[PDB]
């Protein structure tokens, strides 16, 4: 079966930037509900597997009576698994291939941070914020619905912001981009690294 | 110009369904944000008006380079003029013609409720449950995504629902469900009834 992630810190590590009530419910209510609906639907068709990141890599092959289900909540589950990885109590710094690869997709730092943060804002309704590696080794920025997933379409997410209310109206209201503003400090780029070496490795 | 109509109640008057906060908030900020962004897109073609109920019930007729933005806070600005019509700090009753086309479409009032209800709670993601009139005058419900609008598809709303999480984060976090069963609590059904009889006397 599909696992509920532990947070990998308490739930009031990142305060102020985001608030403890806010992670609680966001991990053990949201998150939960992810993983709960992938197990059902899942036991449904257990000749598929469990593996989500290869099935949600091409959901044609997710038979056709669970097919949205498991995008939802299959696909609620990765994001939300990635995003606490990619959330750090600890200050980090951008790694030295990490920002090559940055100024060589978006010319600088801040022209990324400042893509970046437009596909956040202008994510209408619910959605995530990414930062993905091409099929050709480059950098993007992309935005989907939902708990759509760039895997969906073969690119590999490196970072991540969940844009839904829930994730950040507790502590900004309205406000969307005093979050994504508060997002850049509570970054994991050691996470960032990982994913991205993993990215190129595998390829 | 569009201009954002003041609630027609006090901003605590839904207390305790709906607290004061969200809607001063849902009003003050959401709403008069999609007046605002509705503006900025109109007024790069002043040919095209202002009749935002016309232009949205074919969507294909606005401009390219506006039509998606005019989905979006033009929707955003009707849903929500909408939705404050439909709520009332007075508990109305059903009026006998949409008690009766109620139990026509659905075989009882509390039938209807369920399957309102239904719609309301399975939307994934941003949006808003409708109850509409068919082109053959007949009730359905239905949901759509984020700020679609039922009249975009030639169906004509007479409840509405919003189920986007700003408009319930804070007074019910996660659990929709308590949400919706609110709802229904501070409906004005004489909104509904004229709605109803605007429907059926356009056809
Ligand atoms: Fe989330
Ligand atoms: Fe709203």
């Amino acid at each position: 079966a599909i696992l509920l992630p532990d947070l990998p810190y308490a739930y009031d590590a990142l305060e102020p930037y985001i608030d403890a009530e806010t992670m609680t419910l966001h991990h053990d209510k949201h998150h939960a509900t992810y993983v709960a609906n992938a197990n059902a639907a899942l036991e449904k068709h257990p000749e598929i597997g469990e593996n989500l990141e290869v099935l949600l890599a091409d959901v044609e092959q997710i038979p056709a009576d669970i097919r949205q289900s498991l995008i939802n909540n299959g696909g609620g589950h990765l994001n939300h698994a990635l995003f606490w990885e990619l959330l750090s109590p600890e200050k980090t710094k951008v790694t030295a291939e990490v920002a090559a690869a940055i100024n060589e997709a978006f010319g600088s730092f801040d022209d990324f941070k400042a893509a970046f943060t437009a596909a956040a804002t202008t994510r209408f309704g619910s959605g995530w914020a990414w930062l993905v590696v091409d099929k050709e080794g480059k950098l993007e920025v992309t935005s989907t619905a939902n708990q759509d997933t760039p895997i969906s379409q073969g690119l590999k997410p490196i970072l991540a912001l969940d844009v839904w209310e829930h994730a950040y109206y507790l502590n900004y209201r309205n406000v969307r981009p005093n979050y994504i503003k508060a997002f850049f400090e509570v970054i994991n780029w050691n996470t960032v690294a990982r994913l991205y070496a993993e990215a190129l490795t595998l390829e």
